[PDB]
């Protein structure tokens, strides 16, 4: 019944079952999870692997000694459970010292730590066997206009990513990078907001081969955009290296809700377009259990994810087989769509009095896309009432 | 008193101060206005051209007979009044065969067409003296999900760019195309939706050198992004040719306020950087005088449009020059963001025990960054408090 | 298999189906639809009536002579067919003399005329039978600021509304009116923007008792609100006169798409809601098929929402039946949500020490709520992944 | 230069300038303010007095003992420096046992403990010599449809400040209550989500004369809406008891930037309204100092926001008085929306053929209403561009 299996390639973040439950107006409602028991529960529900923050596993300010005794204990579960680690990331937002930026922060002797920060769970990244690296810079842009020099932050930003390339590079490390996009929060406004402005922004570093994006649901539907659209043109460009999944109301504050919530006419065409096209990364899960839940209801919270997915796709996997949605498809063209408009070449189509001067107009603008039907044929199967 | 002159490169488009108010919910409530007549009155208030859209200098259906006349009367006019033709651009929006878009539209037979009917008005822009070439691909979306395939949707508009391309380069022209986004409305989606997403769009191209972009205010300011921070990235990555100006009250249907209108503190951020930068293109307005005017309104409401650039450019010139408003900036160390973090490379940064092992992160998280007083600063020059 | 019938209480606007398809950016691509059409094609599809505005019955200018022959071809229609007519509005948007309003528009005249039309189309409204009346101030508001008193204006607006009242009661009709708010487009900002609004203005007006509501779904959905929870109010508050129903997909233009498309886990929660609480009046569709589209096309979009109805009114009585929902809600304490707090009066709560000195926090913070398992059930419900 | 005096009405919240910085993604930046300080920093920069919440002065858990102490030292504290309390409130959210809500939650042991608490703090409220009481329900909402009955929700709010008004009427308190509504954040949705939805609540409870409104800015500018729209029927309604200013740009986070900050252009509109009316309550700022700030920049940022209120206090004065504005009032028909429609009464109007049978419309409709000068006007008022 909708059961999932290390198979469907579901995957977690420390943080996000650990979630303790501490918002702006409100202390912790839960209490401290620790690593090794986020990844059995985990594990027994049906899951792949887990992702990390340098600081979810090995605490801030933790010394070289007590820092091999995290690692050590993480390695231990991850083998007595099976769970891989197919991804990692850096934390450049919690510290005090964050508080302007990493990357593009002012002072400049703040830019070099938060590089070498990251340059050191690189290094165990790959140690524990991660093939993506994620980079999320929420600390990384400005409340007032003259505290920034956008034009010199995206400078800044630029030669940060280009050391971590040559780095890898030399370090012949297989790994590849992922730039996560936000539009705001916690930072009036932030640098890269959308996954279009991060995709522009890859095609101008030095190594643009070692670099993707990580599409977070929520974070693009809070500028109110269309996410799965935004994943197309990601898959286009060959840039979906990992996906975020969650939920999200509309537009305000970053909810991370679990998958399926929010917007669920949504999620079914996100499913659908990753199955299509092949996704083959991981399945992650960046959500947040509400504070008015205990432990069992983090759990049933991750469990109603993985089956959001399974069931939304099984909905999707029909929606495309049915006979019937296959004849709508054609009989609005969308497989006139897939068809080059001009391989006959631009002589011909100059020639070609078919296009313009002998063109029916008023006949073609009179054939109606029949859209709407082929809506309530999908709205029949995400609802089952088909038959 | 904020005169304005040619030599400020104010430009504003016909279907602009031509706009006849007819809105979803009402009939127009001016009578139309001629192109020439657009042309004088312009002229007389203090600007230095105008743009068009092919349909609004010759009517849809007309003849090459009829054609040769608006041609004939416009060139006149430009004439007599000195005023120039910067930009143009097409119409695949208004006729009823764009219902489903023009480049992107399913019906194959559709989208040639619209391909020849920009080419067509390609020869006009040229024979005036256009120098940069608009599109809005406002018809380029889909409301339903299974309307649009987003992956065949990208090939088709790179097909097309790439064509007018091959055509531009056959036939000799200086001129060069500038994309401009829109994140919706008349669609539910559209592609290529910000400044973002379409700037990636443009690095797949054949032949990326001849194509930009032409943000608008109100448009960034349709998905809650930062406008200036858009027109740095675009700067940054050398792809402004043109740009729309105009006033935007948030997230809801496209205003087109006069500019200043809307966001003012954000309207006082562009100016700064445009004249900071060195944007010598034009300062164009894509704006729609309210319905409840009459033409002395038209006239009016356009005066303030450049009348609200100047004074901002103004308050943001001694902004700048303050001699306290720079020690502020240094204050703040935006001259430390200037400064290249690593020009001592990656070894020197790996070995250098100041950037981690060592670091004071506590001394240095203390450090305010006063970012605050740098504001209200900014505040009093906008308001003229300063003294 | 989801049939409707009069007995469902689905009804249209003649200006829905109607719709010719002209947008800001697009003439009409649909062809004058005559109001004895759709009164057949909709009696044929499964539903109970039909609304009205004076200007779709009756178009502007027509002489008492014209108006008579429309208002027996729609009289005659009505009885080959069985439909009523339960609703009526005026409209007081379109022609231009309206551009400023109607009840608080500034020319005075122009509001002494807008009262008369509306008086006019009451006497009509009767004639035929509809119970309510319905009153949308679009053109109710500003885009600019000195533009309008907005306490001048909440004047014109009760002595508007009082009138209207004053002769309802002379002319001893037993008819109701229903404001519906709007919180934008097409002006800048509306006058009594949503529900909230209305309701309170309606405590204020000399005969309350004949106001209430007609809350829009996309309408309150403009402004990023909770739907249910506002007609939560109206209920409570009783002044649930009328209901709009359609989609809309987040914060931007008025989309109006059909019932289900849009936020489809809101319309779950809204007829829920409906029906518990005994909602009998008309189930309204004020939606708009989109212009893409053509007849067949019109005729399948009205046919998905009152189909969308039938099958989420299905999954939510199964919802509420399934004796493990019933629990769960048990188990969440919406039970003790239905408990008066202190029915043992304010003397015994300020000595009952339970409340306070003795309340152990603690403990009772400690109480996980439950809400994530009740709401996957919930999920389960609306996909029908139950069993 | 813009100096403040007690005789200006400027307050603050004790949790405003004392914020310490922490959000969702980030630990603390500043350290602990002692209300004392506050008190002494403020009365210096020019202010009148102080509001707080019982847990700002009274830390949670403390015993009756430590609970003089804070009272006592608060108190002198007052003396030294000639500040008043003219406001105070309870701390409803913080605390984990407020996790569903306080008067709305479902257990119903926490709703009965939440009115204790609240009437313990009221009694100091007056100790002190507060006018007003606030009431912020953040806690009050749902982020799941079936968490909550919205309908008996309502019943659990109306008993509560019933009580509350109960216990005011026998204690023979001269205090009034104050609501303030927020649309969301922390909850997925909040309770009387906006002033419209707060003040219909309060024509249902059993003492109305009781209760009022405390807009704030950016809560309103959450939704969307205009706020001093919102201020307005307010003020027709005779509810504004109280006002929270501060900044907020769009839709998004609560951000509750310095006053000014965020829309410019609305400030002026608020400040003019409220002279106008001749609001005479508090100017109360609910502002927290961006957490890239240390205290030097916590003292600035409060200065600019009184300088701020000043300035444009100034600005919206000449601009009334201006003799030029006030003939453009009259050119744009402001001084006959102030005249009545009808005061001939309805049967003088029914007969009145100047009203319908023999109105001109086209003559009226073409009377442009000259809105956009009488603003440009206003521009160069507020920048100081008249002269
Ligand atoms: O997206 C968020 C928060 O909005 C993070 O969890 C990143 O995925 C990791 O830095
Ligand atoms: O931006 C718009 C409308 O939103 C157009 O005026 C383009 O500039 C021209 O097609
Ligand atoms: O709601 C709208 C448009 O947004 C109207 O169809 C009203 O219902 C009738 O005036
Ligand atoms: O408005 C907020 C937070 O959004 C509070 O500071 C209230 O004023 C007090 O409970
Ligand atoms: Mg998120
Ligand atoms: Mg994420
Ligand atoms: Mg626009
Ligand atoms: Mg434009
Ligand atoms: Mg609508
Ligand atoms: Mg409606
Ligand atoms: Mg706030
Ligand atoms: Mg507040
Ligand atoms: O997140
Ligand atoms: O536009
Ligand atoms: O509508
Ligand atoms: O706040």
């Amino acid at each position: 019944n909708y059961q999932p299996t290390p198979e469907d390639r579901f995957t977690f973040g420390l943080w996000t079952v650990g979630w303790q439950g501490r918002d702006p107006f409100g202390d912790a409602t839960r209490r401290a999870l620790d690593p090794v028991e986020s990844v059995r529960r985990l594990a027994e529900l049906g899951a792949h692997g887990v992702t990390f923050h340098d600081d979810d596993l090995i605490p801030f300010g933790s010394s070289d000694s007590e820092r091999e005794e995290h690692v050590k204990r993480f390695r231990q579960a991850l083998d007595d459970t099976g769970m891989k680690v197919p991804m990692a990331t850096t934390n450049l937002f919690t510290h005090p010292v964050f508080k302007d930026g990493g990357f593009t922060a002012n002072d400049r002797d703040v830019r070099r730590y938060a590089l070498r920060k990251t340059i050191r769970n690189i290094d165990l990244a790959v140690e524990l066997g991660a093939e993506t690296y994620v980079a999320w810079g929420g600390r990384e842009g400005a409340e007032s206009g003259g505290a920034k020099d956008v034009r010199d932050a995206l400078d800044r930003m630029k030669e940060a990513f280009d050391l971590l390339g040559e780095y890898v590079t030399s370090q012949g490390y297989d790994i590849r990078f992922a730039i996560e996009p936000k539009p705001n929060e916690p930072r009036g406004d932030i640098l890269l907001p959308t996954v279009g402005h991060a995709l522009a922004f890859i095609e101008r570093l030095e190594r643009p081969e070692l670099y993707g994006v990580n599409p977070e649901v929520g974070h693009e539907q809070m500028a109110g955009l269309n996410f799965p659209h935004g994943i197309a043109q990601a898959l286009w460009a060959g840039k979906l290296f990992h996906i975020d999944l969650n939920g999200q109301n509309g537009i305000k504050y970053d909810q991370d809700l679990r998958f399926g919530a929010g917007d669920l006419r949504a999620a079914f065409w996100l499913v659908d377009l990753l199955e299509s096209a092949g996704y083959s990364g991981p399945r992650h899960f960046d959500f947040k259990p509400p504070r008015t839940e205990d432990f069992d209801g983090v759990w049933a919270s991750a469990a109603g994810c993985m089956r959001n997915y399974l069931i939304l796709k099984e909905r999707a996997a029909a929606f495309r087989a049915d006979p019937e949605v296959q004849e709508a498809l054609r009989a609005s063209r969308l497989d006139e769509l897939a068809r080059p408009t001009a391989a006959d070449g631009l002589q011909a189509l100059l020639d070609d009095r078919s296009a313009f001067e002998e063109f029916d107009v008023d006949a073609a603008a009179a054939r109606g896309m029949a859209f709407e039907r082929l809506d309530q044929l999908a709205m029949d199967h995400l609802l089952g009432a088909r038959g």
